């Protein structure tokens, strides 16, 4: 229980911010992790050998593929982590308890494909999960590694409670599927905008819920442009293996997909940001004011892109 996990100086400074880094040192991401476990939930949330055991597990479960990876896992955490701790007294016990696991878990077992390309390559996860299909995997993987013996983290819970952080969770974990932002975002701005949003409605803090997650899984977009510039190259490796996987089907994979159609991706991240991301981080900061930081630094990175198409880098 005495046992704080500490980190070097710019670590402890840095990882309070949205910009946060977690930097090419493996080894250090599950530190970092309990560190914001520690801080986000407390030092009481989990028995110390019982997360760690979950975290090695989770980590060895990720794949070792160009995006979708332990990186993205520790990555998209750590922005959940930079909202609850701006937003301190907004979330309950079992929320800050769900959600930081519900992210570390998020993309459990991601192969680089998405949901489209395995409905094509008719996979059997594509008959498992007719909606949602990665989404409904990741949770599965979670169950799985949860039941695992001395894995259980949330033992300590009462049979209600352990019923209520896995089903925030799931809903955690399938908002990550972006068909379902779009409307999910939609439903928040109307809400926001007639007034009628209402975070002691169940289906209303579910919603915000949803829209944190798509938050922090896009967070990539939300760096120091350097950052973000080379997580595209990540981002665009897994899309173009896809798309040859798309030719491969005989399927000719739309331009995004196409690694004979690079010269498109600046156009591409504009469409992305303008469609997806900027609303999305629009609509956060208009429920959680403190997570501005976000779409400033989204901004940002659009008018880098902007830069990059006129020919000034
Ligand atoms: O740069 C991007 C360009 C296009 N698309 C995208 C376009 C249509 N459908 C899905 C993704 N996402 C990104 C992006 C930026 C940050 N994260 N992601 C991302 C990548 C894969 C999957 C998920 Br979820 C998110
Ligand atoms: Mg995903
Ligand atoms: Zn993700």
């Amino acid at each position: 229980g005495l046992m704080q996990f500490t980190l070097p100086v710019r670590l402890c400074k840095e990882i309070e911010l949205f910009h946060f880094d977690i930097g090419p040192f493996e080894n250090m991401w599950p530190g970092i992790f309990v560190y914001m476990v520690h801080r986000s939930c407390g030092t009481s949330c989990f028995e110390l050998e019982k997360l760690c055991r979950f975290i090695m597990s989770v980590k060895k479960n990720y794949r070792r593929v160009p995006y979708h990876n332990w990186k993205h896992a520790v990555t998209v955490a750590h922005c959940m982590y930079a909202i609850l701790q701006n937003n301190h007294t907004l979330f309950t016990d079992l929320e800050r308890k769900g959600l930081l696991i519900a992210c570390l878990c998020h993309d459990l077992d991601h192969r680089g494909f998405s949901n489209s390309y395995l409905q094509k390559f008719d996979h059997p996860l594509a008959a498992l999960y007719s909606t949602s299909t990665m989404e409904q995997h990741h949770f599965s993987q979670t169950v799985s590694i949860l039941q695992l013996e001395g894995h259980n983290i949330f033992s300590t819970l009462s049979s209600s409670e352990y019923e209520q952080v896995l089903e925030i969770i799931r809903k955690a974990i399938i908002a990550t599927d972006l068909a379902l932002y779009f409307g999910n975002r939609k439903q928040l701005e109307e809400m926001y905008q007639t007034g009628s949003l209402n975070l002691n409605n169940q289906s209303h803090r579910d919603r915000v819920i949803g829209l944190m997650m798509t938050a922090c899984d896009l967070c990539s977009v939300t760096k120091l442009w350097p950052v973000t510039k080379l997580t595209a190259n990540d981002i665009y490796a897994e899309f173009w293996a896809e798309g040859d996987e798309m030719k491969k089907l005989g399927i000719q994979p739309i331009p995004m997909m196409d690694r004979d159609k690079k010269d498109e991706v600046p156009q591409g991240q504009l469409g992305f940001y303008n469609a997806v991301a900027i609303p999305c981080y629009t609509t956060l900061t208009q429920i959680l004011p403190p997570t501005e930081p976000l779409l400033k630094a989204c901004r940002d990175n659009l008018s880098q892109w902007e830069k990059v198409i006129r020919g000034e880098e």
